[PDB]
C-alpha cells in the first residue's frame, strides 16, 4: 500500500467543459458579449487548437502528480489572495452560549476544550479516525492531518502553506494561550504524558495571572496578523530581524492550535453578536489583537460565554472542520477522564517580542485596516422557522437544491438578476481533493426566478411549480457533477495555468471578461449543516456580494448571511427577507394540487 487506493481527480472532456461553461454564462452576460465569447471559445477548443495541447498537458500532469489541481487551487483559492484573512477568508463555528458565573467556570471550560483537543489530536496520529464515507465510497482524510500541522506564512505576492513533518512533531506538544493580547506557550504533552484536566486549569490561572501584569504588557502583535497578507508579509519581515521574535513566531507556528481567553463583549450575547467576535475579534479595542490568524485553528473561551472556533481556510474546509469541532463539543459532554494526576508543573512561558519604532508604525495601520474591516462587515443571523428538510423533502427535493434554488430567488426579487454564484462541492472522493464550484445561477432558476417576479407575465402558479422543479433538478444534477469531478471550474483553472507556464499571455480564452466576470462570486455560499447548536459563517468575496452559510435542520433552516455596508447595493437584512419570502413562495408553490 503506502499509497492511496482513492481515485484520481477526473479530468473532464474538453468539450464537455467548454460547452458547459457557455452554458453557464449565456444568461449571465449581454448578447453582444456571448456572442464574442462563443467564437473566442470555439477557436480554443478547435481540433488541434490550442485547447487540446493544454488538455494533453493536463492528462500528462493528471498522470504525473496525485492531484492535478491541488497546487493550482490552493494558490488561486487562496495563497494568491490579498485580503486579510478576518471575514474575508477565515470562517468562524459558534458554540453555544456558555454562563460563566466566574473566572473559574472560563478556566475550566478552556481546560475541558484543550482536553478535548489533545485526545482529538491522538485519534487523529494514531489514524483512529473512521474513515469517512461519501454519504458511500471512501474519502480522503488528509485534511484532517492538516488540523494541527498547519501554518499560513504571509507572502510579498503569494502565501505559503507549511505542512509539519512528522518526524519533525515538536516534543513536548504545545498550545498558545492568547491573554490580553499576551501569548504563551503552554506545553501539554512531554513524553507521551498528556496533561490532566485538572493542570490546564492551574495553568490557565497561571496565565491569566502574569497577563494581568502591566509591568510586562508586551504589544499586541498579534494585531498584525489581521492585515492584508502583503502588509502582514512586510511587517513580519521586519520582526524576523531579531532573535527573539524569531523565536516567538516559531513557537507559534509550531503550536497545534490557540486558545483566546477573550475578554467579555460589551454587547448583548445573541448569536450575530457571538458570531461577530469570533470573525474579527470586534475590532483593536475589543479582542481584534487578542488573536493569530496565520495559525489553522483558534479556540476563543471568552469570560462572558462567548466561545468557539476561528478556522483558517486554506488547510482544510467546513466538512473536515465541523466533524472536529463536533466530537470535542461532545467529548467536553463525557464525564472527566481519569488519569490527572502529575506533579512538578513548570510555569507557562510568555512569548516576547523585541518592538522597534517600525512595529509601533505597523501595528497603528493594522489597527485601522481591522477597525475598517469591523465597521464594513454587515452580518446577520437569521433563523427560518417555518420549516426544514422535513418539509423539503416530503417534496421529493434535495433540502440543499432546494435552498439553493431559494437563494437565486432571494437574490433576484431583491436585486434583479441572477449572478455568478459559488457553492462548495467536495471532491473528497478523489486524492488530496479539496472542493470544485456548483454553479448555482443555472438557466433552469432564471426562468423560475423570473416567472415569479415579473407580475405582468402573469404566469399560472402551477407552471410555476414545474419550473420550480425543474430549476431543483438542475440544481441537484449540477451538484452531482461538481462532486463526481465532471464540472468546470478546476478544469478551467488547470487549462488557464497550464496556458500561463506556456507563455506569461493568457490564451484570449481566460482574458475574456466573459471569464473574468464568471469567477466573481456575488454569491458564494456552502451548506455547513450541524447536530450540535453550533454554527459557521463568512465574509462575502467580492465587494458588491453576499456570503451565505446555512445549516439545516428538520423544522428549520439557519442562515448566516453577509455582506459589505460599503456597497450600497447590498443588505443583510434585505437579503434575509428575501430568503425567508422565497422559502415561503416556495413552500406555497409545492403545497398546490395537481390536475
Ligand atoms: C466562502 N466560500 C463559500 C467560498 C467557502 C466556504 O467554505
Amino acid at each position: 500500500s503506502e499509497e492511496s487506493g482513492l481515485p484520481k481527480l477526473p479530468v473532464p472532456p474538453l468539450q464537455q467543459t467548454l460547452a458547459t461553461y457557455l452554458q453557464c454564462m449565456r444568461h449571465l452576460v449581454s448578447e453582444e458579449q456571448f456572442r464574442k465569447s462563443q467564437a473566442i471559445v470555439q477557436q480554443f477548443g478547435a481540433p488541434g487548437g490550442l485547447g487540446e495541447t493544454l488538455q494533453q498537458k493536463l492528462l500528462e500532469r493528471q498522470e504525473k502528480t496525485a492531484n492535478w489541481v491541488s497546487e493550482y487551487w490552493l494558490n488561486d483559492m487562496y495563497l494568491n489572495n490579498r485580503l486579510a484573512l478576518p471575514v474575508n477568508s477565515s470562517p468562524a463555528v459558534i458554540f453555544a452560549r456558555q454562563h460563566f458565573p466566574g473566572t473559574d467556570d472560563q478556566l475550566r471550560f478552556a481546560a475541558s476544550l484543550i482536553s478535548g483537543v489533545l485526545s482529538y489530536k491522538a485519534l487523529l496520529d494514531s489514524h483512529s479516525i473512521p474513515t469517512d464515507c461519501a454519504k458511500g465510497q471512501p474519502l480522503c482524510m488528509k485534511q484532517y492531518y492538516g488540523l494541527f500541522s498547519s501554518y499560513r506564512l504571509p507572502g510579498h505576492t503569494q502565501d505559503t502553506l507549511v505542512a509539519q513533518n512528522s518526524s519533525i512533531m515538536p516534543e513536548p506538544e504545545h498550545v498558545i494561550v492568547a491573554c490580553c493580547n499576551q501569548f504563551f506557550v503552554l506545553d501539554v504533552v512531554i513524553n507521551f504524558r498528556r496533561l490532566s484536566e485538572g493542570d490546564l486549569f492551574t495553568q490557565l490561572r497561571k496565565i491569566v495571572k502574569m497577563a494581568s501584569n502591566a509591568a510586562a504588557r508586551l504589544p499586541p502583535i498579534g494585531l498584525l496578523t489581521s492585515d492584508g497578507r502583503s502588509e502582514w508579509a512586510e511587517a513580519r519581515t521586519v520582526l524576523v530581524k531579531d532573535s527573539t521574535n524569531r523565536d516567538s513566531l516559531d513557537m507559534i507556528e509550531r503550536c497545534i492550535c490557540l486558545v483566546c481567553l477573550d475578554a467579555p463583549g460589551g454587547v448583548e450575547l445573541s448569536d450575530t453578536h457571538r458570531a461577530l467576535q469570533l470573525l474579527h475579534g470586534g475590532g483593536y479595542s475589543k479582542n481584534g489583537a487578542n488573536r493569530w490568524y496565520d495559525k489553522s485553528l483558534q479556540f476563543v473561551v471568552g469570560r462572558d460565554g462567548t466561545c468557539g472556533v476561528v478556522c483558517e481556510h486554506s488547510p482544510f474546509d467546513g466538512i473536515v472542520l465541523v466533524q472536529c469541532t463536533e466530537h470535542l463539543l461532545k467529548h467536553m459532554t463525557q464525564p472527566e477522564l481519569v488519569r490527572s494526576p502529575m506533579v512538578p508543573l513548570p510555569a507557562p512561558r510568555r512569548l516576547r517580542w523585541k518592538c522597534s519604532p517600525e512595529i509601533q508604525g505597523h501595528l497603528a495601520s493594522s489597527a485601522e485596516k481591522l477597525q475598517r474591516i469591523v465597521k464594513n462587515l454587515d452580518f446577520i443571523v437569521y433563523k427560518f422557522d417555518n420549516y426544514g428538510k422535513t418539509f423539503i423533502k416530503k417534496q421529493k427535493c434535495s433540502p440543499d437544491a432546494f435552498i439553493q434554488v431559494a437563494l437565486q430567488l432571494a437574490f433576484y426579487r431583491l436585486h434583479r438578476r441572477l449572478v455568478p454564484t459559488y457553492e462548495s462541492a467536495s471532491i473528497r472522493r478523489f486524492q488530496e481533493g479539496r472542493v470544485d464550484n456548483i454553479r448555482s445561477a443555472t438557466p433552469e432558476a432564471l426562468a423560475f426566478v423570473r416567472a415569479v417576479t415579473d407580475h405582468k407575465a402573469a404566469v399560472p402558479a402551477s407552471e410555476k411549480l414545474l419550473l420550480l422543479k425543474d430549476a431543483i433538478r438542475a440544481q441537484t444534477a449540477y451538484t452531482v457533477m461538481a462532486i463526481t469531478g465532471m464540472a468546470i471550474d478546476n478544469h478551467l483553472l488547470a487549462l488557464r495555468e497550464l496556458a500561463r507556464a506556456m507563455c506569461a499571455a493568457l490564451p484570449e480564452m481566460f482574458m475574456d471578461e466573459t471569464y473574468l466576470m464568471s469567477n466573481r462570486f456575488v454569491l458564494s455560499t456552502s451548506q455547513v449543516p450541524t447536530t450540535t447548536e453550533m454554527f459557521c459563517c463568512y465574509g462575502p468575496v467580492v465587494p458588491n456580494g453576499y456570503g451565505a452559510c446555512y445549516n439545516p435542520q428538520p423544522e428549520t433552516i439557519l442562515f448566516c448571511i453577509s455582506s459589505f455596508h460599503s456597497c450600497a447595493a447590498t443588505s443583510s437584512s434585505k437579503f434575509a427577507k428575501a430568503v425567508e419570502e422565497s422559502l415561503i413562495d416556495m413552500r406555497d408553490l409545492c403545497s398546490l394540487l395537481p390536475p
